[PDB]
């Protein structure tokens, strides 16, 4: 096992009841379709299929046989109309299928039925997963449908192949080969993706390269596109706002000046000569240097529109970033609500506006980006974070699935109750057009995709909640790890619970009860909660943390800087009340001292101090676990994350002393006499934050020859 | 085939009659000895043998069966040593190894006996590469022992992973992982090394990072060297000069400073410490910016002997590299040999000066590095590449092998005829202490370890040479294509050939006849003949062609730079005289007229026009042998290999335009009409060196943003 497979391992089912059950009713696979989608989808089912059931399983359009899997639309498989699905196949739309144990003229058969070849692509995923999972096949009948209409991944590709927060490898896209070599590699991608419903991809990174818009890489990407054309994943690219200036032909980019506005409509008309369903562009602009519409004294809807009119003819879309703010604010926290509330309504309606998860940068834990409960006239989508730039690279593990999952949970008030994020991106709440989702997954040719084998998992789950974002990320590592490792009770049970809390560990260890931007800056590997005087206060970690003599926290209330203001009054009025503020966000809007009681009964240095030593003893429980588990899982897989459990645990301690010492040197009291004692003092630690190794390539700090 | 076990490929021999009798003469495997190296041996034939022979072969310490493979040294294997093999066996010396069928106690054997256990390690993957190469095993009666002591390979690579000339991924050492992570990778590494009998690795960028020295990154490279360590390879480390300034110890690198003297002597205590076994130092100083004794008013035998007497309690050696050349000289071709000749006898025993094949830069040809047939005092080693710096990267074929071959079969005159480059190192020639041969092989974490499937072939090559500098090109080749794709003969014979041609090739459409260096600077992917004005002359293209009006090639002869009297008088003699020096090497040496004729009947022009056109089409018969290969290959290898042989196609046209149309407006004379006219004009061709995508992630010019 290298992984390479990831979750698609079709192998023989263990449990022999169960296999011969599953032979029993799986004899023959019908494909009457000959569609490259329908195709791919009964080569995943042969593969797959023999692969699970230890017996060449062929794809074959024949009469039909008794204990048959079925698939098609009433389109393109006569068997499937026969069954005069009707309402039925009417709410599953474009995307979505029906699984259905049923009889066709007396041969029992195991239908995936859809309006669509995509939906029977996603339904024989869906099937094969079921047996991948060991779900009975006895009576069954369900059907599914995607939740979000664009539901894609984000790859922060260099176009020299070093990926920016890229812990797996070097960017998959191998242009010095291409458009020439379709490399295998390309469809398993696809294949990876489509197994989850990802019906899109941005496959260069949002820090925009102009190159990507000209000839020479068109025609590589259109390989690209064409490998992933089957498998109903659509092409889209990151932009550099300053594109016709970079490329020579004007010398503005003012999306207001007619050359501008031509100067997109026909590098949209190149891109679809090359890609006749390109997807559209996601852009970074106005945002850490990256040019954009400010740069010409414009607004956001002045240059989202402007791209938007050149794609519109060929139905594409824009995905804009909300990811931006200005130095000179008084805060952050604010920033990108100030900036975009004053447009909502003034985006054209194939422009999406992109918004991260919280109003910062991905940390371990944020509360909801305000945007989302305050755009009530603008298409949103949501960002995640899969690569581990805030949780450990690929040295930690960190199943991201709960911190995906809480977002979605979250309720925001903004138009009653049921209000929750899931709601608002599913479109229901302010009644929009176009939704989604989007994952910057910046996995590279590391064998197993990920580097860290758990950052497969995080992948996983954002997908399936893409599809469904009620979906728990108990459920989805339940299904994770019977794909991935063992259907044995026995292992799934801890190492699901152990996944469970890798992220509330990663908080601990990091910066609990709110607080925030305690990194290393800027590769963002370790500690360093002591960083200042960097050339803008927001990068750095006192801005957000505040600490004094007499406290701690950044006063976010009406006596402060009012970002509670921003959100709906019953979530300001919670937070804003001490009674009431969950203790897990609390830090991030008052300064409280040292001397507050918490919950627990502990004031507030000694539960700072608490988390920070739970967060260790979590990760070496997390050591404890996987050890138990080494008779369930292949010998090499099992070593890898024994060992990097070791190598996180050693981070994690040193995460613990740097912090605890730090804010100690601050507050100016005594670590309590039950924990360790680190050995060191803070000087010591401020010396391993200079030289300790950051383990990626593309940040600076891994070419660090700082040696004291 | 994904290319991951590269030559070591154990599958069922496809010949049934010989499988038949190999399966008849290998029943059972017989292993006496239980140290690591013979247990890595035992467990390499348990591998191979059961793959090749398609049956479970065990390794096994029982009373002797019929027909058994037996293996170990007179000292551990009682069996080995009652065959009382003696002087026979005594004179295959530390590393040697005896293959024989013979008898033990009335039982058919075949042994693999040697006086140590790396012996009986090269013996056994030799008894392999005979059953993978389809070679007779009755009668088998041979012995072997390398010609050279240190047989090593090279790798730049940088500590944040990227590979400095490294077209084959990022580098395979996982700093974030090490120690605790033991990946099988790094054992598959010295399998494949060991199989060619590589004895040494230098794993870390000669531009040295002083971090390797330090005890975080020690203990890194400490579990790579335990990992090796059964495999018979010793780990060494390329230095910086200026380390002790780099960590703040001393304030001076001066080798003649007793704190400096200390400072390497307590650090190689430490490493030692570490790795008991270290092999030593490669070091590149006062070159191309990295620091050195001449930093500080020393020179090359002081800062030599200062390392090696820190290195000689431990047994450990300097590798010197001779690849210095200053700005400020007026020619570069004699720079190694004016800055080493009045040192020769000045460094210690345990200092080897370790030298590239030619002069310059590894360039497509080169004459012989002077300092081979002068240094007489002097212990040397030679480098070569095999990472395609000046052949393609990892888009084009080039077979290494004729270029490797081409260089130890050179004839010196030394001392007189019989002072071949081989002869020359591995003692013959002068009486020395040390003898070897480095690679620059930079590999990557690709999946096939080299990017293109046949830099595979060139790394063989190498390690086969290392062992037996006699070995051809030709027969290495046989091997490798035996091992790697088929057994089947019309396979052979032409990729063989295609593999032979494929280095003249890369000659042919980048300069011929003597040219070198015309190279895109620094980048090194393609065409730039015009090169002129960079900080140093000696970086550019024109220095080293001189062409005008009037002709081209630079003076080397006596009434020129005289680089010629830096070689042994016949050498001076045969090259000097127009009548007699090699037309492939004319313009290194002579500026000649364009209208002088050549052997062909072709004036100058006609014969440079006629040897870039010749290039392109050599590639293109490569294609065409390629196509013809279809059914002797798998599937995704023969796409991939067919896919990069058009990219190098259309690489070879944009070089041999460039440079034909590059020289025609500095020659003014016309390309002969039976030649295709190139595409477009001097200009486009210069647009598209500016805008060309350039395939690696370390150079900057991957980055380059330039459209016009
Ligand atoms: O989201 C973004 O644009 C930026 O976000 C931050 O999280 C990353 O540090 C930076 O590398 C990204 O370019
Ligand atoms: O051999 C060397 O030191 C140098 O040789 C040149 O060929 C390479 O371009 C440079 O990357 C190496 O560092
Ligand atoms: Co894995
Ligand atoms: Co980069
Ligand atoms: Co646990
Ligand atoms: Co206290
Ligand atoms: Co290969
Ligand atoms: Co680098
Ligand atoms: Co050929
Ligand atoms: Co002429």
């Amino acid at each position: 096992e290298d992984g390479y497979d990831m979750w698609l391992r079709y192998q023989p089912i263990a449990d022999q009841t169960l296999l011969k059950t599953y032979q029993k009713q799986i004899r023959h696979l019908h494909v009457a379709g000959d569609s490259p989608t329908i195709n791919a989808a009964a080569a995943e089912l042969q593969r797959g299929l023999s692969g699970l059931l230890n017996k060449p399983i062929v794809a074959r359009d024949e009469k039909l046989k008794d204990y048959s899997l079925v698939i098609g639309t009433p389109d393109n498989s006569p068997l499937i109309a026969s069954l005069n699905l009707g309402e039925r196949l009417q709410a599953l739309g474009a995307e979505g299928y029906l699984l259905e144990q049923t009889r066709i003229n007396k041969r029992h058969v195991v239908i995936v039925a859809a309006n669509s070849d995509v939906g029977v692509l996603y339904g024989s995923f869906h099937l094969l997963r079921l047996i991948q999972t060991q779900h009975a096949l006895e009576k069954l009948s369900l059907s599914s449908a995607p939740r979000l209409q664009h539901r894609v991944v984000n790859h922060w590709d260099n176009l020299n192949r070093v990926v920016e927060r890229g812990y797996a490898g070097l960017s998959l896209w191998d242009w010095g080969s291409l458009p020439n070599y379709l490399a295998p590699r390309y469809t398993d991608y696809a294949r990876i993706n489509a197994s989850l419903g990802i019906n899109g991809t941005v496959i260069n990174n949002v820090n925009a390269d102009p190159r990507v818009l000209s000839d020479q890489f068109l025609q590589k990407i259109a390989a690209l596109a064409d490998a992933f054309r089957p498998y109903g994943i659509k092409m889209y690219l990151s932009i550099n706002f300053n594109s016709p200036r970079a490329f020579g032909d004007v010398d503005t980019a003012d999306p207001l000046d007619p050359r501008v506005q031509q100067w997109w409509k026909t590098r949209a008309q190149k891109i679809y000569s090359y890609i006749p369903d390109f997807g559209g562009f996601l852009v970074k602009a106005d945002s850490e240097g990256q040019p954009g519409p400010q740069g010409y004294g414009r607004d956001h809807a002045e240059g989202a529109n402007m791209l938007a009119a050149a794609l519109k003819p060929f139905g594409g879309v824009v995905f804009w970033r909300a990811f931006v703010y200005h130095p000179d604010i008084e805060d952050r926290f604010r920033g990108a609500y100030d900036e975009f509330m004053p447009l909502d309504g003034k985006f054209a309606d194939n422009v999406i506006l992109q918004i991260k998860n919280g109003p910062i940068d991905f940390q371990p834990r944020e509360p909801f980006s305000a945007l989302f409960a305050g755009m009530s006239r603008t298409n949103m989508m949501m960002e995640f974070q899969i690569t581990q730039e805030y949780f450990g690279f690929a040295t930690h593990l960190a199943y991201q699935g709960p911190l995906f999952e809480e977002s979605l949970k979250t309720e925001t008030h903004a138009r009653g109750e049921g209000s929750t994020i899931g709601n608002i991106l599913e479109g229901k709440v302010f009644k929009t057009r176009h939704t989604g989702m989007a994952g910057v997954i910046n996995p590279g040719t590391d064998r197993n995709w990920t580097g860290h084998p758990f950052v497969q998992s995080s992948w996983y789950a954002f997908g399936r909640m893409a599809w469904d974002h009620q979906i728990s990320a108990a459920t989805a590592a339940d299904e994770w790890l019977r794909m991935t490792f063992s259907n044995q009770p026995a292992f799934i049970e801890p190492v699901k619970q152990m996944m469970l809390v890798s992220r509330e560990a990663g908080v601990n260890y990091r910066s609990p009860l709110g607080l925030t931007h305690l990194y290393s800056q800027g590769d963002h590997y370790g500690p360093a909660p002591w960083t200042d005087d960097l050339p803008r206060a927001d990068w750095t970690a006192v801005y957000y943390h505040r600490a004094s003599k007499t406290g701690i926290g950044f006063n976010r209330t009406k006596t402060g800087s009012n970002a509670l203001a921003q959100y709906p009054e019953p979530i300001a009025k919670a937070w804003g009340d001490l009674n009431s503020v969950p203790e897990d966000l609390i830090l991030w809007f008052h300064h409280l001292s040292w001397d507050h009681r918490m919950q627990s009964g502990r004031n507030l240095w000694q539960e700072l101090v608490h988390k920070y030593y739970q967060g260790v003893e979590q990760v070496r429980a997390m050591q404890r676990t996987w050890d138990q588990q080494e008779a369930y899982v292949d010998a090499a897989r099992f070593a890898q994350v024994k060992a990097l459990l070791q190598v996180q645990e050693r981070e994690a301690v040193r995460w613990r002393n740097s912090c605890v010492l730090y804010f100690q040197s601050v507050a100016g009291r005594p670590i309590p006499a039950n924990y360790e004692q680190p050995e060191h003092d803070l000087e010591y630690y401020k010396m391993l934050a200079r030289t300790t190794y950051v383990p990626e390539p593309w940040h600076p700090a891994s070419s660090s020859r700082v040696l004291k």
